[PDB]
């Protein structure tokens, strides 16, 4: 039975306090940047997609670089697209370019080894 109602890809990101109510939660956190003329950005769509149904217990979150270029400036974020590691307000790595395999070995090591 598949009644057709869908998960958004990732939580999109509306605004800079958005972004910080997000990052500030007791929960890991991947944010990724990303815009609609960078072809590596697209390209890792759907392995990010992928990703965040792989690890239900972690919050994937997308920022759109072009409709919210103050929240690349507070991370002064200079590469699409970057993707950034965080829980409680705090950033525990990050991933810079199309590299999901990578993103993917990082944020299951932090589950692996976490209390």
């Amino acid at each position: 039975v598949l009644e057709e109602d869908r998960e958004p890809d990732f939580i999109e990101v509306n605004s800079l306090e958005e972004f910080d109510e997000i990052m500030s939660m007791d929960i890991l956190t991947v944010a990724w940047f990303w815009a609609e003329d960078c072809g590596p950005c697209k390209l890792i769509e759907e392995p990010l997609r992928k990703m965040a149904e792989e690890f239900p217990n972690v919050v994937f979150a997308r920022v759109d670089a072009d409709k919210n270029p103050e929240i690349v400036k507070k991370l002064n974020i200079k590469s699409l697209p970057t993707a950034v590691i965080a829980r409680s307000g705090e950033y525990l790595g990050d991933v810079v370019g199309a590299r999901p395999d990578l993103l993917r070995e990082k944020v299951e090591n932090i589950l692996k080894n976490l209390e």
